[PDB]
């Protein structure tokens, strides 16, 4: 097998690629090889080559060889660096030029910044004394830089013959005419490319292998038979990069783009709206390969009760109709793109039409960390800077919401510097514009200033927590391992003995016991996903999402397999349907649970998705959840022992100082009958009892320099404080147990009433 | 400061009816949602008092949300004391007038009733 997921973003192996490396010649079209690299392409010393760049760019060079050089680097120009828009670790292809073909004129114009002081036309004094008999290869729209007496002024090519590129002949005598090159292109040289996003590398993979694929190899599909989907539908929260994705893929891919807007149409007059549709669909089709994009498409298409105007209907079934008649085939691939799947009419989502449906997601950490690295390019950041922290830091942030930190941390660092810039002047020195330098603080002041817009979404990623922080219940772990990781690693076994796993596990415990401590860490040891759904959240969302939402879970369920779905808290919903309860407040439940009965029975279909439940109450629970094939079996966690205090009492303190004056050992004998959470709060309160002595420490210090600042300094500063045993002694004298014994009686009886026949030994 | 928890944080009963159901669940459930993603910042800071602890709602002691519990007691006769003249601070008061005698006089009295 192979990692086929994110396999087609691999960089093929083929001899026309090399790596980019640094160069060493200031020379705008040498190029530097190595010896034996030019015996692939049967290349020599003083040829021309083209050199392949991004988004279907391109630049011609001359092929110069050094033997400093490796066989898969390229020494590529900096002022040719930028106009491949590469840089260092990418990968370019090189072809032959066997066309010289000399050109009659080429027209070449400045820059405006760099022309400060010329006179007028520049032929003469720049152009021509180091292009005359040199035979130097231009390509239309590259930058090169060229020096005269002290001036240094970059070139583009603004015309060439042939219009690509041409060899710069001594009877192109030209003269500056007009002035369309400007300094403030240089942040619209070019949009998006591939590189420009990250943290969606699945969700890309798959856009470039539903679309690339067809616009560049018709023939594999059509020897195969199978005809390639046209409709992909986007969605996701809101300024989460669907745009950034539409647009970077089309241009890539080199494509014809139609883009469209949902208000823009939604913004013209009545009969205008679908002569504005036929027209697009027509540009489209005439120039296939063709994308068309609709952002907001959800906004000329809601859901049709809402949407009972006539004029509004009549362009929703124009639409429709339009969709259903893209047997024109000119690989016209529509690619909507809304934020909420259930927003659309549902109607354009039968066959045909929109037949996918792509969830552009919260980036996880690594996605924050890459778009911020992306971002925090091209700014006068100083060199300590921490984006480690920051993407620690940043949680429920989606890529607008990093865009507009980066944006705030540089404002924070042009107002720290107000203190001698004057708003009295119209003029300010060019060193204060010179000394700029962002550093960390900057950030943390922006991030305190900040506030994320997607911490409501029900995140998924594969959790962290491993089995080093659970404080031993081993057999526990010996059980679910075996009941969990094995049906999915290893299905082969159950498919050879054909008795099919269960997929229902439910844990029943005093509270504070390492029930989603248990749960994150299964989750984390079989790399699945994790979906952390409360009894809270389904409550408030049977008012906000009404009951559709329940099953959204389950459809978030099922479009990320494996997944283990954990229902916390299923105390407030499962309640058993009490005959004098009533009316709304007895009723409730009465709707959540039998929509999650409803689903459970139907999630049976799937192989990948397993269902993990907790209480602390396993009296009041309903008995419809203990069916079979619901939630069978029933896992009880304990109130940990005094080795098992032992092992979460070592657990507790893998951050804090030694504290070794105390033997761990002695805790447990003070701590019986404490949970979990009594030994962690316990810890808690030492390390904040300890912090409140180094506090009162460290002021002493600060009295006692300030009554004689003459005395010479000594070793009272902040140490590191290791916890004491006056810290445990003094903490563990407020302390209680969760847990009353007429409670671990009722848990006790429940397990007893449950372990009724073990008589056969 | 969520000031008087106890209207709406009683534990639920299975008595309910009628329009029970849109008070004190709703505004429960809503009011865990927020507090429960509340801790992602730093410098938020939640603070609840109510008078009847013995029928508060249990999820609302769990990890996070409102889990230290602080007891505050009637004043003694120091603090008694110290209320009395705290509370008298600027009213004019005649030369003659014994405080302790107040402070011995009001045993088991709140901070209300030395106010009134
Ligand atoms: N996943 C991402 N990777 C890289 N850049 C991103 C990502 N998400 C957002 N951005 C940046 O976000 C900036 C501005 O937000 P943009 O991505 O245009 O919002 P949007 O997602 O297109 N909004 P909408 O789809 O209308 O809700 C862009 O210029 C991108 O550089
Ligand atoms: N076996 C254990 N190993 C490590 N930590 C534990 C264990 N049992 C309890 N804890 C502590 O309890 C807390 C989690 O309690 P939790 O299991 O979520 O209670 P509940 O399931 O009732 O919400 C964590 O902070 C963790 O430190
Ligand atoms: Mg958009």
């Amino acid at each position: 097998k192979k990692d086929f997921s994110t396999a087609i973003l691999e960089r093929k192996k083929s001899p026309n690629r090399l790596v980019v490396d640094e160069a060493i010649n200031d020379d705008n079209s040498v190029v530097s090889l190595h010896p034996a690299t030019m015996e692939k392409l049967q290349l020599f010393r003083g040829d021309t080559i083209l050199i392949k760049g991004k988004k279907r760019k391109d630049t011609v060079c001359i092929a110069l060889a050094d033997e400093t050089c490796e066989e898969p680097k390229i020494r590529m120009n900096k002022v040719v660096r930028s106009n491949l828009r590469v840089r260092l670790g990418d990968v370019i292809s090189v072809h032959q030029c066997p066309d010289v073909k000399y050109g009659k004129r080429v027209h070449i114009l400045p820059v405006d910044d760099t022309v400060e002081g010329v006179t007028g036309n520049l032929f003469d004094a720049y152009l021509k004394p180091y292009f005359l008999e040199a035979y130097r290869p231009v390509r239309k729209g590259d930058l090169f830089l060229v020096r005269g007496g002290m001036r240094s002024v970059e070139f583009k090519v603004i015309e060439t013959d042939p219009a690509e590129y041409c060899v710069v002949a001594p009877d192109t005598e030209i003269f500056c005419e007009g002035e369309p090159v400007k300094r403030e292109d240089e942040e619209r040289l070019d949009d998006v490319g591939y590189d420009d996003v990250g943290g969606v590398r699945k969700q890309m993979a798959q856009i470039r292998e539903l679309v690339e694929l067809p616009l560049r190899h018709p023939q594999l599909f059509k020897s195969i038979g199978v005809k390639p989907p046209k409709g992909i539908l986007l969605y996701g929260p809101p300024g989460s990069g669907k745009t950034l994705i539409a647009r970077a893929v089309a241009n890539e891919t080199g494509a014809f783009f139609f883009c469209i807007n949902g208000p823009e149409i939604m913004s013209k007059l009545a009969g205008e709206s679908e002569s504005n549709l036929r027209k697009a669909f027509e540009e489209a089709e005439k120039n296939a390969p063709s994308i068309i994009f609709i952002d907001e498409i959800d906004s000329i298409a809601p859901k049709r009760e809402k949407t009972n105007g006539e004029v509004e209907r009549r362009i929703v079934s124009q639409l429709l109709t339009l969709m259903d008649g893209l047997k024109s085939r000119a690989h016209v691939i529509v690619m909507g793109a809304t934020n909420r799947p259930n927003s659309i009419d549902p109607a354009l989502r039968r066959f045909g039409r929109f037949d996918r449906e792509i969830d552009i997601g919260v980036p996880d950490e690594i996605g924050r960390l890459e778009v911020l690295r992306i971002h925090t390019k091209n700014m006068k950041l100083a060199e300590d800077v921490d984006l480690e922290r920051i993407s620690k830091d940043t949680h429920g942030y989606v890529g607008a919401d990093l865009a507009a930190l980066c944006t705030e941390a540089a404002l924070q660092c042009i107002r720290e510097k107000m203190d001698v810039i004057d708003l009295e002047d119209d003029s300010i020195d060019a060193e204060i514009l010179n000394s700029m330098a962002v550093t960390n603080e900057h950030f943390h002041t922006a991030l305190g200033n900040s506030n994320p817009s997607a911490l409501r979404e029900t995140v998924v990623e594969v959790p962290n927590v491993s089995w080093n922080d659970i404080g031993g219940l081993e057999n526990v772990k010996r059980e679910l391992q075996e009941t969990v990781q094995y049906p999915v690693e290893h299905p082969e076994k159950f498919e050879k003995f054909g008795m099919s796993p269960s997929k229902g596990v439910l844990f029943y415990g005093p509270p504070g016991c390492g029930k989603t401590l248990l749960a994150k860490a299964i989750a984390n040891e079989c790399q699945a996903n994790f979906i952390s759904v409360k009894g809270p959240e389904l409550l408030t969302m049977w008012f906000g999402e009404s009951e559709a939402n329940v099953r959204e879970i389950f459809d978030k369920a099922r479009q990320s397999a494996p997944c283990v779905l954990f229902f916390d808290e299923l105390d407030s919903i499962a309640t058993q349907r009490g005959g004098g309860s009533g009316g709304d407040g007895g009723g409730a439940a009465d709707r959540v649970l039998n929509q999650l009965l409803t689903e459970m029975d139907g999630m049976n279909a799937k192989k990948t998705v397993f269902i993990i439940g907790a209480t602390n109450r396993p009296d009041i629970i309903d008995s419809a959840l203990l069916r079979p094939g619901r939630l069978d079996q029933l896992i009880y966690i304990p109130l940990p022992d005094e080795d098992s205090r032992l092992n979460i009492f070592k657990a507790a303190l893998r951050k804090s100082p030694i504290a070794k004056d105390v033997d761990i050992g002695a805790l447990a004998k003070y701590t019986q009958g404490f949970s979990g959470a009594d030994i962690t709060e316990i810890c808690q309160r030492a390390c904040k009892y300890a912090i409140r002595e180094n506090i009162e420490k460290d002021i002493e210090k600060e009295k006692r320099r300030s009554e004689n600042p003459e005395a010479m300094e000594e070793d009272g500063v902040d140490e590191v404080s290791e916890i004491k045993a006056a810290h445990f002694e003094e903490s563990m004298k407020y302390a209680r147990r969760s847990v009353s014994d007429a409670d671990i009686r009722k848990y006790q009886a429940f397990a007893q009433t449950l372990q009724q026949s073990r008589g056969f030994g």
